[PDB]
């Protein structure tokens, strides 16, 4: 269980469950950053980024996705750390799902506004 996290603080670090040890099978995580209008969240991945991937199909197993307003970043997977995100928004949703197999360390991100 890791759905429904709500952050109202302007700074924080968020990780996949158990990071940097493998995230659970069948995860459905969600994290909402809810700030006052006018604030603009910036997000950066840090340290190891390791989400299961596929050599031909883009992120079919596990992935993190970020949504703000109408804008979507990702899904992201694999070993490459996504580039930093300047969301231009005060209300951000961070979603992570995993399937029922594999072993991967997950992700860590920090945010600021
Ligand atoms: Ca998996």
């Amino acid at each position: 269980e890791c759905s429904g996290n709500l952050f109202t603080q302007r700074t924080g670090t968020i990780t996949s469950p158990d990071y940097p040890n493998p995230y659970p099978k069948s995860s459905e995580c969600s994290y909402t950053i809810d700030l006052e209008e006018g604030f603009m969240v910036t997000l950066q991945f840090e340290d190891i980024f390791d989400i299961e991937d596929h050599p031909e199909v883009p992120c079919p197993y596990d992935y993190i996705k970020i949504k703000a307003g109408s804008k979507v970043w990702g899904p992201f997977c694999g070993e490459k750390s996504p580039e930093p995100i300047s969301t231009q928004s005060h209300s951000i949703q961070i979603l992570f799902r995993s399937d029922n197999s594999g072993e991967n360390r997950g992700w860590r991100l920090s945010y600021r506004a």
